[PDB]
Parts: structure tokens; sequence; C-alpha cells
């Protein structure tokens, strides 16, 4: 399938334990892939002081259109020092690895895989 149906837990910045995928773009992007797939991803809402608080590279999740059964369609894109690889809507939140924190809510997302 092009697009698959996720539930994702909303996490804390402060209770993150592993504050990113990994140390390049392409590795970033991957490593949040294989967590999107293997239902090991969290996601952390953007605001201010979030950001300086997890590693770059950041993946975030932006919304691709305007929600099939409840779940907003989206796709990735990686930050590193100020440059986007990728091009599309509004955060929806920044991507991380999910290690058992306890979620505050769930984000329904249709992701193109």
């Amino acid at each position: 399938k092009t697009h698959v149906q996720l539930s994702l837990p909303v996490l804390q910045v402060r209770d993150v334990l592993v504050r990113g995928f990994g140390d390049s773009v392409e590795e970033v992007l991957s490593e949040a892939r294989q967590h999107l797939k293997d239902g090991t991803c969290g996601l952390v809402e953007v605001e201010k002081g979030v950001l300086p608080q997890l590693e770059q590279p950041y993946v975030f999740i932006k919304r691709s259109d305007a929600a099939p059964h409840g779940h907003v369609m989206v796709e990735l894109v990686a930050e590193l020092e100020g440059i986007q690889y990728g091009r599309s809507g509004e955060t929806l939140g920044v991507l991380v690895p999910h290690v058992g924190e306890i979620p505050v809510a769930y984000r329904k997302v249709l992701l193109r895989k």
C-alpha cells in the first residue's frame, strides 16, 4: 500500500529518552520509516522550546492533503541546520523513537509510504 493508517503515541518532550533517529538526513528519514512500520515511533507536538530539546537532523510529519477515517494524510520532511529535505503542508509534529514512554494522546495519521 502507498499509504498506511497509524495511531502515533504523542510524547511530552521532557519524557523522550531517544531524542532523534540518527546523524544524517538520509539516516533519520530511513530510521523514521522503519520505526513507523515497526510501531516504535512517537510524535512530539512542536511548540516554543521543543526543537532545541531534540537532536538534529529532525524528522517532521507534515499534512500532505485536506482525512480518511479520522486519519490526517501526512508525509516525512527532514531538517538539518535550517534546510528541509522535502516540501509539504503544516507540521503535525516531530518524530522520535518510542521506547515505552507514556503518551498524553494518540495522533491518527495516513502515512505516504
